[PDB]
């Protein structure tokens, strides 16, 4: 596991970042495990290197467990772009998802988490709820649920995105709500 997450340093260097970044978070998936389904929207060639080839209007990741799935949406977009870019597909797949009647968060993994896409996507956390996470913070989540050798329990990790998600925060509370995942995470 150390070194997928060491591997997110060396993403910026491969001949197609944004298909290795959202590779290199479903390697840290597929290794937690304890899932009932797993689907990765891209492809890999026959070296094993991904090479996107990804179904429009799905999310990148999904990943199925006993009582609930995570929608993973991967980006290495920064500032407004980000925003742009994927603030009403984020909320879009979360919204067609939710359309099945299975509890989902969507899980948005950035290198760092603009603050109007923040304000976005915490439009709605009952119906919509997303958690965004810097890369930093992902490997922090992901290094205390596993340095210690605790078996992976996907309902404790149901537990931490609903405290991160911080539901009783409005959308205008975008500031204070960045600043409680980074307090909590790093």
């Amino acid at each position: 596991m150390q070194d997928i997450l060491d591997f997110y340093e060396e993403v910026e260097k491969t001949i197609n970042p944004p298909n290795y970044f959202e590779w290199n978070t479903y390697r840290v998936f597929k290794k937690l495990g304890s899932y009932k389904n797993l689907v990765p929207n891209f492809k890999l060639d026959d070296s094993g290197h991904p090479i996107g080839n990804a179904i429009p209007g799905v999310e990148d990741i999904l990943v199925e467990y006993e009582h609930f799935s995570i929608l993973i949406e991967c980006s290495l977009t920064i500032g407004e772009k980000q925003l742009d870019y994927e603030g009403d597909s984020v909320v879009r797949h979360l919204q067609e998802y939710k359309k099945k009647g299975i509890e989902a968060y969507t899980l948005f993994l950035g290198k760092s988490i603009d603050l109007s896409f923040a304000r976005h996507i915490g439009f709605n956390k009952e119906s919509e709820p997303v958690i965004p996470l810097t890369v930093d913070q992902f490997k922090k989540l992901v290094t205390q649920l596993k340095g210690d050798g605790e078996h992976f329990n996907p309902n404790k990790l149901k537990e931490i995105l609903i405290k991160l998600l911080r539901s009783d925060l409005g959308y205008d509370q975008a500031e204070e709500w960045l600043t409680f995942i980074e307090y909590n995470l790093k």
